[PDB]
């Protein structure tokens, strides 16, 4: 569909590292997501994970952070 749970990414395919869960909830929600938190372990390791992020915003996809 038009929303998905995933690591939000910038225009360079790079995840957003995090030190706080609140940093991620803010980043995710200002970008349209329902909520978000900091993942200190996961598919791409440390980074913000968002819940229901709209598909006009990038998510980390296979490949390098360039």
């Amino acid at each position: 569909n038009s929303v998905r749970d995933a690591y939000i990414a910038d225009s360079h395919n790079c995840v957003y590292e995090c030190a706080r869960n609140e940093y991620c909830n803010d980043l995710c929600t200002k970008n349209g997501a329902k909520s978000g938190y900091c993942q200190w372990v996961g598919k791409y390791g440390n980074g913000c994970w968002c819940i229901e992020l709209p598909d006009n915003v990038p998510i980390k996809v296979p490949g390098k952070c360039h």
